[PDB]
């Protein structure tokens, strides 16, 4: 809408109290102006006929349980853009600056957020298995980050292709957790899961088979659920991701870590400039390799580690 550019202030999902930009005509709308061409959070009423409508309060004051999964949709989209400008010189999801949409109340009991290919949507959880899920950072930028692939690599969401996706999208949702530096973790979702179970997530990074994940290539999954596995095989090529930043031994192959923000240029390159829609793994493997060649050098560590790193997942 056509406005002036506000600061309004609520409560996000957690609790926890937070700025957000709003834009003001009449009602005080859910829109950022002051990020790219605007951040848009939007009211799905419950229902799934989407967008919805434009997120409208009254007074600018967003305290009201109803209000908290728009404020941390909202707020969290504008970190994530945040992260791929300030980290990597990318302006929104598309690299020009594209609006950002995202719905909230997806649905009754939805326990589940997604990018449809146009905009993020999150339902509210039940209650049990989930609470509203944009509460969680890197589930917001992990589905943000499907933006991304599908504007860059353009990874075909099934088999192998699909799996790297996945992995893609939940790497970087935990670059961006770190990013905001609020009790970063190597897990997916742990903020917004099971709230009467402390420790748990839905997806584990550092060793996926804590929920049966595989992390190793001899462990892959290769029947037809899920797309061919992608939310499963997802976890070979998380842990070799955690591996080239954190290191460690891995069915007896070491890997010296490199870092965080190595691993980020490493993956987002690769991302960019080599990944395809159908890569599988191996070809990841070789897309890390040269993306580490191009950054550090040939004969660098950081190849050395991307190396070790799918060594010991069994990536060749
Ligand atoms: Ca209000
Ligand atoms: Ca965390
Ligand atoms: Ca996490
Ligand atoms: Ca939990
Ligand atoms: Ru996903």
């Amino acid at each position: 809408i056509t406005g002036t550019s506000t600061v309004g202030v609520g409560r996000g999902v957690l609790g926890d109290q937070k700025n957000i930009n709003t834009t003001y005509s009449t009602y005080y709308y859910l829109q950022d102006n002051t990020r790219g061409n605007g951040i848009f959070t939007y009211d799905a009423k419950y229902r799934t006929t989407l967008p919805g409508s434009l997120w409208a309060d009254a007074d600018n004051q967003f305290f009201a349980s109803y209000d908290a999964p728009a404020v941390d949709a909202h707020y969290y989209a504008g970190v994530t853009y945040d992260y791929y400008k300030n980290v990597h010189n990318r302006l929104s999801y598309d690299g020009n600056n594209a609006a950002i949409r995202s719905s909230v109340h997806y649905s009754q009991g939805y326990n589940n957020a997604f990018w449809n290919g146009s905009q993020m949507v999150y339902g509210d959880g039940d209650g049990q298995t989930f609470i509203p899920l944009s509460g969680g950072i890197d589930v917001v930028a992990h589905e943000l980050t499907h933006a991304v692939t599908d504007y860059t690599a353009g990874l075909i969401y099934q088999n192998e292709s699909g799996a790297i996706n996945e992995a893609i999208s939940d790497i970087f949702g935990t670059l961006v957790e770190f990013y905001a530096n609020k009790n970063p973790d190597w897990e997916i979702g742990e903020d917004v899961y099971t709230p009467g179970i402390s420790g748990d997530s839905l997806r584990s990074m550092s060793d996926p088979a804590k929920y049966g994940d595989p992390d190793h290539y001899s462990k892959r999954y290769t029947g037809t659920q899920d797309n061919g596995g992608v939310h499963i095989n997802s976890g070979i090529i998380n842990k070799a991701a955690y591996l080239i930043s954190q290191g460690g031994t891995h069915y007896g192959v070491s890997v010296v870590g490199i870092g965080r923000d190595k691993l980020g240029k490493i993956f987002y390159r690769a991302l960019t400039q080599y990944l395809t829609p159908t890569s599988n793994f191996s070809q990841l493997r070789a897309a890390a390799v040269q993306s580490a060649t191009d950054l550090y050098g040939s004969t660098s560590q950081e190849v050395a580690s991307v190396k070790q790193a799918f060594d010991a997942v069994g990536v060749k």
